[PDB]
């Protein structure tokens, strides 16, 4: 077919970049972190939608691994809190361990740059997001250092709310959108190159983060609340302040936010959602975000991660120019993350202060007047 | 004078590289690790041993920055042993920043040639380190996360017992040396390259990690035992496995360890440690470990940062050859983490497997049927 080929070309000439993708929770359901000597079952998984055999099928050039852990449901809330904390570096963990094992396949990514020259190497860019603030464990120092590990991009919510934001299918509502820590959080994500992600989070938390982020925002897995109302998916006011923001919304594949009955849902409406989106605000402020491994079941038509060129071939069916496919691709979320390091380097380059922790005195006054009388000792020597 | 030139030229040549400073725990306990609008401060500071300024007067080469927190002491363990965890990453956090913020004085080294690179530069090359094995709350995942984040050596324990290994200063022993799972982290620590240390351990445990470390491993604050008995100094026996080894002993500051009346330690006994080990073991296993801003005072010649000048005229002046006191400087550490790399890369060259944590199952077998039984039914597509 002359439409397959042009697909093809398409995949080969710039990276089709995923938003999400939960297989290193499904590493962790399976394998429980433990890969050693499973080469022949990442290649040719018993479970799940992704491995690395249909991975390499469907063509797809950059990948933002999940390091999701579940919200905490301890009554002990501090030992919730800070468990997730250490799931989330067991889960950072097993995505730099797989990406290590199999460098022929993975390479890891941090930056556009580092995307560019995965995909020229013929590798999958393998970047790394936290889906959910409860995995910080209230230190935004601990932030600061998954930056550092490799997090790009941070969900502001899962389903549960937290201290900074409220997540969309929770009611009652906490802080209504987000909190008075969650408003200077947003500059010192801004401020340290962080990607904000607005998926899983309220329609008020995402119309204040809109407006009051510097750099521009993504929605790494959501789709449309015109075609299918859910609270997951994007209104059309929240689609008005993206273009604004000058972000993107990767489209989810998950079948409860495509359509009303879950087993009606397919490529086509995956299409249908790409499309409005495009017309409505521009094709430069959308991609793709397919949530897989994050459910049991796909549409008919995408049903794992070897279906990507049956979706370039659908888009290019329907009457979408390949410049505009090439952005809905992964054009657009490099600019996003090639922006969001600009406006962190403008931010850093002007010395603008960094958000520090409420921490505890640990000295007493006495210890205080021990060291200060201890110091002017050395400097009367 | 000529001696002190020589001294001065020396400094220059090569690096003095100390094993151990507590100035990010004084930024913790002085400052709360907020240190924005704080360079005055910084620079000359109020308390302690450790400024800017007096790190520039005594030429230091480089510095491996402890990132220590305390043993925890809640009642809860599971709590205690978490928040340990999350003091580490708020320490590790602000030695970044400490060193980001002032980059024409500090330098972020993580190896040999990023320590001379950083010497070239005219800058202090800045190490990590973490003063115990509470710090990863039973998290070999969090440990290798941890030398991600810069961590180049760990001190198995501080002051407390822990899961791996016993501490000199406590009583009664619980291990009697090194755990079981103490001697598998020894070769995972030898795998992943991360530099073991053996200061705050006891002397049973020092004898069975020298045996086993396959890697030359060091005493980042430790003294000599013959010259001064203590639990914290290292025995002629542990001296010889030491050189079996091919470590280095990095001689203490402290006063409680050079001398039995504390107010009597000086200058002359730091130097009488070195040449006791340089004398037995050779010149080339014995290092600079100060513990500054570890203790409130320190020895009459050695009162902070600004006097390794004296240090290093002194080892000159009992007659220690000058290629001998290159070596003691820094020369001898920097083997030690460039053999640690070297015996790393050639582990992982040759696919040894990694050490992996206790995780729970987190899927019934109802969940897993239902997982296989999806998959099938994407086979017959
Ligand atoms: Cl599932
Ligand atoms: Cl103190
Ligand atoms: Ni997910
Ligand atoms: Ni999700
Ligand atoms: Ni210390
Ligand atoms: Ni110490």
């Amino acid at each position: 077919s002359p439409i397959e080929e042009q697909a093809t070309r398409l995949l080969k000439e710039v990276p089709l970049i995923d938003g999400h993708n939960d297989f290193p929770y499904m590493i962790r359901g399976w394998f429980r972190n433990d890969i050693n000597g499973q080469d022949a079952h990442l290649y040719d998984m018993p479970i799940g939608q992704t491995d690395l055999q249909r991975l390499q099928k469907g063509l797809l050039g950059g990948q933002f691994w999940s390091a999701f852990v579940p919200c905490p449901k301890n009554p002990d809330k501090e030992v919730g809190s800070l468990e997730a904390l250490r799931q989330t570096l067991q889960q950072l963990d097993v995505i730099h361990r797989l990406i290590e094992r199999h460098p022929t396949i993975l390479q890891f990514a941090d930056s556009a740059a580092s995307i560019w020259s995965s995909f020229r190497a013929g590798r999958v860019a393998s970047l790394i997001g936290i889906e959910g603030l409860h995995q910080i464990a209230d230190s935004v120092s601990a932030l600061r250092m998954l930056h550092r590990l490799g997090v790009r991009y941070v969900t502001l919510t899962h389903n549960c709310h937290n201290a900074f934001a409220d997540a969309a299918t929770v009611s009652p509502e906490l802080h209504g959108g987000l909190s008075r820590k969650g408003e200077r959080l947003i500059r010192e994500l801004n401020r340290m190159g962080m990607m904000i992600d607005l998926s899983h989070t309220s329609h008020e938390a995402q119309t204040q983060a809109l407006r009051l982020s510097r750099a521009p925002v993504i929605y790494s897995h959501s789709s449309i609340y015109s075609l299918r109302a859910h609270a997951r998916n994007v209104t059309d006011e929240n689609l008005h302040l993206l273009h604004r923001n000058r972000g993107v919304v990767m489209i989810c594949f998950l079948r409860e936010l495509l359509a009303s009955e879950a087993d009606q849902a397919t490529l086509a409406h995956v299409i249908d959602h790409i499309i409005y989106a495009g017309t409505r605000i521009g094709y430069e402020h959308v991609g793709i975000g397919s949530d897989f491994d994050g459910m049991l079941r796909g549409p008919d038509g995408l049903h794992d991660v070897s279906c990507y060129p049956a979706l370039v071939a659908g888009l290019l069916e329907r009457g979408v120019s390949e410049e505009d496919v090439k952005r809905v691709m992964g054009l657009n979320v490099i600019r996003v993350l090639e922006e969001v390091e600009r406006v962190a380097a403008e931010l850093q380059g002007a010395g603008e202060e960094c958000l520090c922790d409420e921490l505890d005195e640990v000295w007493n006054e006495d210890i205080k007047e021990q060291l200060t009388r201890e110091r002017e000792r050395v400097r009367k020597l």
